[PDB]
């Protein structure tokens, strides 16, 4: 079954990186990172496939908003067996500035254990949609 | 390390998981998922937790929508250690009648092998917004 040790070594690395996000450290972000991580994000592109290319965009995205910013957590489930672990989580996010803009996404990562460390291999971020209006849903309670 | 006897039989899992969507087939569909699934869908809601309740949302999805129906998948990644295992993929969708309505969206997929059987905990579908629209982006490639 599922291994107590590799759960909360995940829950630490998930920790960890949570606080580099908000400390705004992209070494800290990337650091976990496979070469060959495949990440499907919340916005612009249908998957980033590489390291060096999910880089690119976390850099990116990170000089491209000034300000103070909302990134915690709720709900978080962590199953880890072996070398293989899954994550899911509601992140909410926004300016620290205005609440008014602050509202859930969705997480879901992807773990393995490689070289003796735990690598995110995967990860899923997103908002749903509105049917109708094909607008993204940003005000949604967990 | 990983197991391919398990990644097989999930590879096996989601053919038939699949076809049961092309079929409209509810209960081909459910089969797989355990009673504590945990499903982030593309649309209207932030999470379904339950089969009961995700039952019923696949029940009203699949009622509301009348014709043919395209419903495929690409770069299929499947990853199995133990009794856990993670899928993801991209996923052409929409009316099998207008391809100008057919795209891409993004799936992710946590099993869980429990009374000698891979069950689907975890679920995770999505389309990538536009910052600035706030738009579900449905015609980009893979």
């Amino acid at each position: 079954g599922m291994s107590t040790a590799a759960e909360s070594e995940i829950r630490q690395l998930i920790e960890r990186w949570m606080q580099a996000v908000r400390d705004r450290d992209i070494p800290g972000i990337i650091a976990p990172y496979a070469d060959d991580i495949v990440a499907f994000d919340a916005i612009q592109a249908l998957q980033f496939k590489g390291k060096s290319a999910y880089t690119a965009h976390w850099e990116m995205c990170m000089g491209m908003c000034t300000g103070p910013m909302v990134f915690e957590l709720a709900q978080l489930t962590v199953h880890a067996a072996g070398d293989l672990a899954l994550a899911h989580w509601l992140n909410r996010c926004g300016p620290g500035d205005d609440e008014s803009q602050c509202g859930f996404m969705r997480a879901t990562v992807g773990y393995r254990r490689q070289g003796g460390q735990w690598q995110v291999i995967h990860e899923h971020w997103s908002a749903p949609f509105d049917m109708e209006t094909q607008k993204a849903l940003f005000d949604l309670k967990p």
